[PDB]
Formats: C-alpha cells, sequence, structure tokens
DNA sequence: CCCCCCCCTATCGAATCCGTCTAAAGTTA
C-alpha cells in the first residue's frame, strides 16, 4: 500500500506505505471530479495481470450522480481483451452506499463497521460531494453556529476515527459556490483533517476542451504541483 | 456569504445660356 505505485504523477514525492490518507477535490460544474474517480477505480478494481491492484473499494453516493454505463464502457475500453464474464467478475467487487440526509449518512457511517471489520480487504474508500447538506443543516439551525454543523462535526470524528483505525485512504468530493481561490466554508476540524488540496479548473477553447489545469498543495511543504490531462471515451490520460 | 438591470442627437449645400426677321418708292422738255 504505497504512494508511488498508486498515482506518481499527482503525488511526486510521498512515498510509503499509508497509515491513512486524507484528499478532497475542489472544483467548479463539468471539470472532472468524477471522471477522475472513476479513473482511479478502474485503475484500482481490475486483475493484477491487466495493470490492476485487487483491492477493496467503497463508494458513497450523494450526489446520485453515480453512472454505471460510462463506467462499464471506461472498464471496458481500457483492458485489452473484453469478455462479459470477466467484466462482472470485476464488478463483483464495486461496493455503492446511498444516502438522504446527514443524519441517515451517519448512520450508514455507523452502520458500514460491521461489513467493514468483517473484510480486513477493505483499503480504499471514496465519498462524494460532503457538502451537499451545507445549506439544509446551515439554514436549520438559525443563527446559532454551534446548532449548525454539528452533526457534520460528529460524522467527521467518526469518519476521521475509521480512517485512523484502519489505515484507510479516502478521497472526497467538495462543491464551488462562493466568490488557487478558494474560500472554505465547512467545519474547522475537517479543514484541519485534510492533507492536500486538488484544485480544479477548466478551459473555455473547444482546443483544450479535453485538457484541464490541477494544483495541488503539500500542507506540510506547501510546495506547487501542476498536471495537464486529456479525457476520453476510455478514460482519463495524461499527458 | 448569496442574486439580478440602462439609454438618442443633430442640418448642409448652388448650378447653367439660347436663338434672326422683314422691302419701299418716279422725275424732269
Ligand atoms: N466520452 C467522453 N469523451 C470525452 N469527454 C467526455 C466523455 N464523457 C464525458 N466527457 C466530459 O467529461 C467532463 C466531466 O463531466 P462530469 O459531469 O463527470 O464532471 P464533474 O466535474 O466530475 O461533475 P460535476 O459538474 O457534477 O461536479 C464533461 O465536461 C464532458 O465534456
Ligand atoms: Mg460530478
Amino acid at each position: 500500500s504505497s504512494l508511488k505505485e498508486i498515482e506518481p504523477n499527482l503525488f511526486a514525492d510521498e512515498d510509503s506505505p499509508v497509515h491513512g490518507d486524507i484528499l478532497e477535490f475542489h472544483g467548479p460544474e463539468g471539470t472532472g471530479k468524477t471522471e477522475m474517480l472513476y479513473h482511479l477505480t478502474a485503475r484500482c478494481i481490475l486483475p493484477k495481470s491487466e495493470g490492476g491492484l485487487e483491492v477493496e473499494v467503497l463508494f458513497i453516493d450523494t450526489d446520485y450522480h453515480f453512472d454505471m454505463l460510462r463506467l462499464v464502457t471506461i472498464l471496458e475500453h481500457r483492458l485489452s481483451q473484453s469478455s462479459e464474464e470477466i467484466i462482472k467478475y470485476c464488478l463483483g467487487r464495486f461496493f455503492l452506499v446511498y444516502c438522504s440526509s446527514s443524519t441517515h449518512l451517519l448512520l450508514t457511517l455507523y452502520s458500514l463497521e460491521s461489513m467493514f471489520c468483517s473484510h480486513p480487504s477493505l483499503c480504499l474508500l471514496i465519498l462524494d460531494s460532503l457538502s451537499a447538506f451545507y445549506w439544509i443543516d446551515r439554514v436549520n439551525g438559525g443563527e446559532s453556529v454551534n446548532l449548525q454543523e454539528s452533526t457534520l462535526r460528529k460524522c467527521s470524528q467518526c469518519l476521521e476515527k475509521l480512517v485512523n483505525d484502519y489505515r484507510l485512504v479516502l478521497f472526497a468530493t467538495t462543491q464551488t459556490i462562493m466568490q488557487i481561490d478558494y474560500r472554505p466554508y465547512l467545519c474547522k476540524a475537517w479543514q484541519q483533517l485534510v492533507k492536500h488540496r486538488m484544485f480544479f479548473s477548466k478551459q473555455d477553447d473547444s482546443q483544450s476542451s479535453n485538457q484541464f489545469s490541477l494544483v495541488s498543495r503539500c500542507l506540510k511543504s506547501n510546495s506547487l504541483k501542476k498536471h495537464f490531462f486529456i479525457i476520453g471515451e476510455s478514460g482519463v490520460e495524461f499527458c
């Protein structure tokens, strides 16, 4: 479970067997966060023979924007030899969970622990749009700051406990609402829990309609990394 | 920190010539 093999391109020099890492994605609409997650799942789900890793992955769906036809098309167009049996065998490992509210999210977080401890093979976790319910619970609590964000703080505590308990690697998805620009609006604790930021940007022109820019910083070094990549029907490819 | 629009005005400035018609009246050995 070394970070050099996971993504040597985005992660320049952070290679070590990870005891736990938190990654989050930030970007406006239609930039490619979901496509990047699809590429990561494709590279993490295939058999070891076809450049895969053969390790478990769990996907929490909150935006309700997960598309399975796109995922199966990406997996079919990624590998070399394609068949129904092998694709079924590969997709027998993907895990998907649905949520509807912050309280329901916390209940699902707590409930997952049974299967989670029953499976030591689980090593990678995916969460998307943890700020989907930001406005709802910000308005429910009124002016009382403590009244709002409280369930989100409890959820962050539970996630941190799990990830530092059973050595997970986590990728998160955020949203751009207000205003290298960045204006945080979540709880302070989860802001501290982050390790790197993946700022997502998109170029307007049709020539660069497939090329996008990524900026990453390290909390302990404040070093900037730039990356250009091209999207495709077969998945995501780099420059 | 959040999300959407407004409106007409005012006159100026002169040029360029053509084309002819109609005859009448005798005088002094
Ligand atoms: N087959 C394809 N070939 C090339 N580009 C594609 C293909 N399918 C989708 N795309 C591109 O992928 C881009 C990313 O779309 P997507 O909805 O996954 O973005 P996202 O930023 O992850 O999502 P969101 O806007 O919901 O935050 C789209 O702008 C689209 O142009
Ligand atoms: Mg998306």
